[PDB]
């Protein structure tokens, strides 16, 4: 069962989909998905729809929502900041609990590079409440690469301009300072329950080395790595796609479960 | 205003946003807008909404409809086909015929790439209903390019395993002979209302002097060509946007109203 749903908290709307396998009612576990940098809910290649679709064929429910800002939520990509999707993903958790098919013991998250540094931040703010957590090309060096990207090149121009054209995004100098004094890593650190990470070698956004870091320095011996071989950034083919999903779909049906 | 919609037909199910003016009330002009190849209703940068909601604003409602088997709609892209889509077309014009807030008179048809050469057949399969269209780099030619591109590596590949992978997606063997048979220049020929195409000097998906094919074999006095110096294909950014939308506003604006 696919259909759309509304969050609205202080000026700011969000619109996104919500999926429910038809076959089995009652309360039915449930992972929220963040999408990534400059990404929506849709996702490259639709690839979230894809995870979406088959969760709900092994009885999971999943959210997927626009962050304000992006895609089909309100706002200018200018007025969005690390710290507003923080707030952002907070109201979505809430939301999900607040649905009567929703089974509150068995929730699980996802996110995709940008979205993974939010998804295993929220993770520990609410330790207890988060099952199970998967992480794609977890962009958890986001404040480096930010930082390192804008004094290599765009510095002069974000102070003059006040933004910096990314490619059609307007990115705001008040996002370069919000991400300033985040550390994703040691914001991370804290999530005690299970952990999937899956990170493509040939990753030119985040460098397969990231998740060697993420391994050693955030979690202990409850994170797994799911290695795709040759594989980029989001998984760009059928057959890196598939694994992604499917090494995905069963961390979630045992964790999960 | 912004609310999701749906269309059900055929046991397919098609997802979309209906824009509509806050402002006037009774019965707005609308105008249709068809996404392009592994694209979806939000397309590239947001153009869509930025488009949508900027329409809104002259109080010109749109509708922002998935391509079956695209984005949010139904189906994987296996069983996607060029006539699949334009049948979708069909139904998401009827779908907004139908709507109260909506008025008959003055329906207008937008599209991108491939979205435009199915905004041209379908402008001029109704000619009398639809009073403007506005072509972003229309791939008229696209049958050319997937014909070409079949012949080059495609082909081999589709006639083993039914498919080819052209990045996260699955390109049907059925979709290149189905757009083997259309030629949208003659398909959009016939047209006899105002006409704006939008192109870009740099595109590389669909060259710029295709639009010159339009101009002249395909409309006369009443198109009228955009040129966005050194754009793109998408008019990856805010200053070829602005344009690309600010223009295409004004046009729909003065001819629908």
């Amino acid at each position: 069962l696919q259909k759309a749903v509304e969050i609205t908290y202080n000026g700011k709307t969000l619109r996104g989909l919500l999926h429910l396998p038809d076959d089995v009612k009652g309360k039915v576990p449930l992972v929220i998905l963040f999408h990534g940098f400059t990404g929506n809910k849709v996702e490259s290649h639709f690839i979230f729809v894809k995870l979406s679709r088959a969760l709900e064929k092994v009885g999971i429910g999943s959210v997927r929502f626009d962050f304000y800002g992006s895609g089909e939520s309100d706002g200018d990509f200018s007025e969005l900041t690390f710290s507003s999707e923080l707030e952002d993903a907070r109201q979505i958790l809430k939301f999900v609990k607040e649905q009567p098919t929703t089974d509150p013991e068995r929730i699980g998250l996802l996110g995709l590079s940008l979205g993974g540094a939010i998804a295993g931040i929220v993770a520990r703010e609410y330790k207890d409440e988060i099952k199970a957590l998967v992480l794609w090309a977890p962009a958890f060096n986001l404040p480096e690469l930010i930082l390192n990207e804008s004094v290599k090149q765009y510095g002069a121009i974000l102070e003059q301009l006040g933004f910096v054209d990314i490619g059609g995004h307007k990115l705001s100098k008040d996002f370069v300072e919000d991400i300033s004094k985040l550390n994703i890593f040691e914001l991370s650190k804290g999530y005690d329950k299970k952990v999937l990470i899956v990170h493509g070698t040939n990753d030119e956004a985040v460098e397969y080395k990231v998740s060697d870091r993420i391994l050693k320095e955030v979690y202990g011996d409850n994170a797994t790595r799911v290695t795709i071989e040759n594989a980029d950034h989001t998984f760009k083919s059928l057959e890196w796609e598939k694994k992604a999903i499917e090494e995905s779909v069963e961390f979630f049906k045992k964790e999960l479960l």
